[PDB]
């Protein structure tokens, strides 16, 4: 605290150019660290030598800036988070520089420098703050995944402990396989791993993972494997591996349960993000009403144009006289609808003429195609001057739509004039055809169903710019960190050209992008860990770097998808055909027939959008193939055919294959971006249309309130049905005191730590097995069983066995006890559920998350509209499963040809498995490509001698059928998501911020619990002793028994039925009165209307009139 001169004279240096120069310095540092040519070890080629010295200048300017800030602010620089981050970065940099100068791991902290750029730039701090704040309330949800990612993993340790040790090394350290087949053990019960290679040896070894990484031993490896499986990428590979290793049909249930739990968790996270976004899309947005401001702006524009037309009419209604007379006729003629129809027909005909190019290269007609184009200019000019003559000079020119048309036509005529002469790289025909596409924008003026969409697309870019910049900066920092960590260490002791590397900046950036997309990232991570950190205790430090790079990346992309949701918010602002019974049976809900009707009535608009996108593709393909891709399918079908393998699963495969003409017009790939991006918007816009359709399907079911209020009506109808309970407690006081004290936070914590160390005994079981650790875990298991028996004995007798089988959680722990006593009576595969019971005790931790279990109570109990969609999806599976049997019979299972014993189809359960695998999108393109007309299918039948060279297996129709199946399944799961989010809208997106009605319900449950006496008639001298604390949020304040004693004892009359008898229902009604607004005695109008309209229109209580016997003491 010192401000005579220096503090006053140093806080003045806060110029805008000062921050500009600081940002320029940061950008220069980022560029300097960008190249930093990596070397194996200390190669001073005069480049890194100078980059070493530049760091001195950067450090000194940063530290003088920090000193200025510290002097200016004193003990206020530190509390700010970003200032503290910058100070810590600077301290680390100066410390490492000093340590190096005194005499290289800390150099990676320099990579953290670009983050400081976001510390000062506006319009980015707010975005990052909103992003980090949105995910906080959902953090608890993420914790659940941890439990899951442990639980099932433990199951594997029980069932797949060292099941990959046995191999099929042919002679000595070499398996009898082409380095691809899993050397499954020569099991005593044959059927899997037969290893019939005419001379085989089955010996223990490591022939599982490509590097011995994802083996189920070494529990951390099991966790890595289950995490890799839970991301929906390559789980079929490990499923086939384990099925070949141990046997068929036994373990698939585990993976199916894992995948369905993962899907449910994804749904839950999406609903949580929905609630987080809705908490701000309406609140604080309807307040300022910026949408109303935009509506006012467009209304003002419309009114201005109308009044200007009025003024033009007024001036026109009265040398020059002939010109004025012709002005009226010119202004009247252009407004005729016949003229507009003729003009639009001419424009469409000309656009068809310029689009008549069918990729041919003739000469007799191409010349005819030339001159007419020039005439089109006249056809695109006559209106123009008329709009400059019929309408005002400054009126028509200023509309933000027709001005674009003027620019387009002027550019087109100038380009035509230019291409009339010679020009290198003309592109004139391309841009002329592109502006002919813009003629359809006039067609877009009519039928505004696309004009509104394109206006929303134009609007959304300004908001999405910040998010895309943040994502680009994020991938930049992560690419820099990846380049620093490896720096060309991808030797692998091999020669084959790896598809990715971290030696140069662009290749590292594209590798990071590919990892973020999740395509083949597992193999890249395996290679990265095997480069230096071989499987061991310190070798896993690399692996975590990948994991974060996915989640913190993907979530952001999902947040970008949430931004897309915000953009959406911006867009919202003949054999066995006897199965007809379900069609008649499912006609009861009637909640989806309207959905089908809306979909099949909007399919026309969907097809029109598909057609216009196909026309755009035709234009782009014509331009590209006429200008490039010169041969040393079709201009409107080749892109579609590529898209059949480029559905966002295969375009990364295209990049993967093309990373090896070569660079001749690679922009098509980026075109394959933009088009897909256009789809990724317009289809999303169609989905946004579907959103509106869902808003019409389910969002229009709000009907009329027909009650006193909107939320207080819900409170009244919720607090009038609440009834008091008793909660009987037995006579045993000592044992129940032991329950209250011992069986409490202490007991649950000790149970959690003991089961955790039990897992450390079983989850962390020794790799392979050792006799010492074996007997250690045996005796520890005996001790655990003993302590479990002791705890259940003290929880059984002390709980008054009469009351033992009453509570629901008591029955749950009773089931746990019965599992334990099964354990002690059997202490064995397929019966070792008791150990799972121990991991089932981990599920008990979820109970301790009562605050989150309500979420579960709203999901698993949400099975009200779920049965209808579930029946629809299972009948879809039935109809699409039984139909494939006869058409794909004799599937021709063969080893290592993508159709094998694991890929078998003739068996019904395996066919279901295959169709489920295709449903999730796990490389179903290969499945589609595995059924060709020329492929032989089980040449065992008598007329299969290939006499005519014909394979009796067409199967060239499953592509369209499976595409339709994928679309239907995606639409149905979207429908179920909409159903569940609508079911939980009055639960999650409610007023849960501070004073949500569910908080009132929880406090009602507290009232049912907070009064242990349960005497029914609680005295006024007794409620002050215990019921003094009523409710913090709803109550007036912490001035018990009543903060407003006068109001709460006069308006709510002091209850004195029997020595101050208070009724639970009467007290709840009093709390409602505190929430509602009715005055003291003499409120006959509002109070009597509320209490007598109960019979008719407020809360139907014609029966159970007991309220009209307890309220007259208080209210009636
Ligand atoms: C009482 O509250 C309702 C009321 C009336 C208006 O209803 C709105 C409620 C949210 C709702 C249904 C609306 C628009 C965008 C909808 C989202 C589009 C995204 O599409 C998905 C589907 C899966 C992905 C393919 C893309 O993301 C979802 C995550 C997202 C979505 C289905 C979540 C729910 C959203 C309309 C006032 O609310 C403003």
């Amino acid at each position: 605290l010192k401000n005579p001169i220096r503090r006053a004279c140093i806080s003045i240096v806060e110029w805008k150019p000062f921050e500009i120069i600081i940002l320029l310095t940061i950008f220069a540092n980022c560029v300097a660290l960008a190249i930093y040519i990596p070397f194996p070890e200390d190669d001073s080629n005069a480049t890194n030598s100078n980059l070493e010295r530049v760091e001195y200048l950067f450090l000194i300017i940063f530290t003088v800036e920090a000193f200025l800030k510290v002097i200016a602010y004193g003990l206020l620089f530190h509390p700010n988070a970003y200032l503290r981050n910058g100070w810590n970065l600077l301290d680390f940099i100066i410390v490492v520089v000093g340590l190096f100068s005194a005499i290289k791991a800390l150099r990676a902290f320099r990579v953290l420098r670009p983050l400081r750029l976001v510390s000062g730039v506006p319009s980015l701090q707010v975005v990052l703050n909103s992003i980090i704040k949105a995910m906080v309330p959902l953090l608890h949800i993420a914790l659940l995944v941890l439990f899951v990612i442990i639980i099932y993993a433990i199951i594997g340790l029980e069932l797949f402990m060292g099941k990959m040790h046995k191999t099929c090394y042919n002679q000595e350290g070499i398996a009898d396989v082409p380095a691809e087949d899993d050397p499954s053990p020569c099991a005593l019960e044959t059927g899997h791993g037969r290893q019939c290679q005419n001379g085989t040896v089955c010996k223990p070894g490591w022939d599982g993972p490509k590097h011995g990484i994802t083996n189920f031993d070494n529990f951390a490896f099991a966790m890595l494997t289950v995490f890799q499986c839970i991301t929906m990428e390559g789980w079929t590979d490990v499923l086939y591996w384990v099925n070949d290793a141990v046997g068929r049909d036994w373990p698939w249930i585990y993976f199916v349960t894992l995948i369905i739990i993962g899907s449910f968790f994804v749904l839950n996270l999406v609903l949580g993000v929905l609630s987080g976004e809705f908490s701000k899309e309406r609140e604080k947005a309807k307040a300022r009403g910026d949408f109303q401001k935009l509506r006012e702006k467009q209304q003002l524009e419309e009114d201005l144009k109308g009044y200007l037309d009025w003024i033009t009419q007024a001036e026109d209604i009265d040398w020059r006289r002939w010109n004025r007379f012709c002005r009226r006729k010119c202004r009247a003629a252009v407004k005729s609808n016949v003229f507009y129809w003729l003009v639009i027909f001419l424009v469409f005909l000309n656009t068809l003429t310029i689009a008549s190019e069918h990729y041919n290269q003739p000469n007799w007609l191409t010349e005819v195609q030339d001159t007419a184009n020039k005439a089109l200019l006249a056809l695109f000019t006559a209106e123009m001057l008329l709009k400059m003559y019929s309408l005002g000079l400054q009126a028509y020119f200023v509309s933000l739509f027709n001005r674009f048309d003027c620019f387009v036509v002027c550019g087109g005529i100038l380009e035509t004039i230019l291409v009339e002469t010679k020009i290198m790289s003309p592109l004139g025909i391309s841009v002329l055809r592109c502006v002919r596409l813009l003629r359809i924008f006039k067609i877009t003026r009519y039928w505004n169903s696309l004009s509104n969409l394109v206006a929303s697309l134009l609007n959304s870019v300004r908001s999405i710019a910040s998010l895309l910049l943040l994502l680009f900066l994020f991938i930049i920092i992560f690419s820099l960190l990846g380049m620093q960590l490896f720096g060309g260490k991808f030797n692998f002791d091999e020669m084959q050209t790896r598809r990715s590397t971290f030696d140069n900046f662009p290749q590292s950036l594209l590798t990071v992008f590919q990892i973020l997309t999740g395509e083949d990232w597992n193999s890249v991570m395996y290679d990265g860990i095997m480069a230096y950190g071989g499987p061991s205790f310190p070798g896993m430090l690399v692996c975590i770097y990948f994991i974060i790079l996915f989640i913190c990346g993907n979530y952001i992309l999902l947040n970008v998808f949430l931004a897309i949701a915000v953009d959406n918010l911006a867009d919202a602002e003949l054999r066995v055909l006897r199965v007809l019974r379900p069609l008649r049976a499912i006609n009861r809900a009637k909640g989806l027939k309207h959905v089908v009707q809306c979909v099949f009535v909007a399919i026309r608009t969907i097809g029109n959008i598909v057609i216009v996108t196909t026309l755009l593709q035709f234009m782009f393909a014509c331009i590209g193939v006429q200008l490039f891709k010169g041969k040393l399918d079709n201009v409107l079908a080749a892109m579609m055919a590529l898209f059949t393998v480029s559905t966002f699963e295969g375009w990364p495969e295209l990049l993967y294959r093309s990373i090896d003409i070569y660079n001749y017009r690679v922009e098509i790939s980026i075109f394959f971006i933009i088009y897909i991006i256009i789809i990724a918007f317009f289809m999303m816009n169609i989905f946004v249309g579907f959103v509106i359709v869902t808003f019409q399907e389910q969002g229009e079911q709000e009907y009329k309130n027909c009650e006193l209020d909107k939320n207080q009506r819900q409170c009244v109808e919720y607090a009038l049905k609440a009834r008091p309970l008793r909660r009987y407690i037995p006579k045993n006081q000592h044992q129940y005191k032991v329950w209250y004290v011992v069986n409490s936070t202490y007991f649950e914590y000790l149970m959690f730590v003991l089961i955790l160390l039990n897992t450390i005994c079983l989850a962390m079981q020794h790799y392979g097995q050792s006799c010492l650790f074996k007997i250690a875990m045996n005796i520890l298991n005996m001790l655990f069983t003993g302590l479990f028996t002791v705890e259940m004995i003290l929880k059984l007798i002390a709980f008054k066995p009469k009351h033992y089988f009453c509570d629901a959680w008591n029955t749950f722990d009773a089931l746990i006890v019965v599992g334990s006593i099964v354990d002690i009576a059997i202490t064995r595969i397929s019966i070792t559920f008791f150990r799972l019971f121990r991991v089932m005790r981990l599920v008990k931790l979820l109970s301790r998350g009562e605050g989150i279990r309500t979420l579960l109570w709203t999901f698993i109990k949400s099975f009200q509209a779920l049965p209808y969609v579930a029946l629809l999806i299972v009948m879809l599976f039935f109809i699409y499963a039984v139909i494939g049997m006869q058409v794909f019979g004799k599937i021709a299972l063969n080893d290592t040809t993508e159709i094998n014993r694991n890929n078998n189809f003739q068996t019904f359960p395996q066919a279901v498995l295959l169709l489920f695998r295709c449903a999730t999108g796990e490389a179903w393109q290969d499945i589609m490509l595995a059924c060709m007309p020329g492929k032989k299918c089980a040449p065992e039948s008598e007329p299969s001698n290939s006499t005519e060279g014909e394979t009796p297996c067409g199967s060239s129709f499953a592509v369209f059928y499976f595409i339709s199946f994928y679309m239907l399944c995606a639409f149905l799961i979207i429908n179920l998501f909409v159903a569940v989010i609508m079911d939980n809208f009055d639960y999650l997106t409610r007023d849960w911020s501070i004073l949500g009605p569910h908080h009132l319900d929880e406090f009602k449950r507290i009232w049912a619990e907070y009064d242990p006496e349960a005497k029914g008639r609680i005295k006024h001298l007794d409620v002050v002793t215990l019921l003094r604390r009523i409710q913090p949020p709803l109550g007036f304040g912490k001035l018990c028994p009543h903060r407003v004693a006068c109001k709460r004892l006069v308006s709510m009359n002091m209850p004195l039925n029997s020595d101050g008898t208070v009724m639970f229902n009467a007290t709840l009604f009093a709390l409602v009165r505190t929430a509602l607004r009715i005055k003291t005695e003499g409120n006959l109008e509002q109070a009597n209307e509320e209490l007598r309209a109960i019979i008719k229109k407020i809360w139907k209580r014609t029966s159970m009139k007991l309220l009209d016997q307890v309220v007259p003491p208080a209210g009636d």
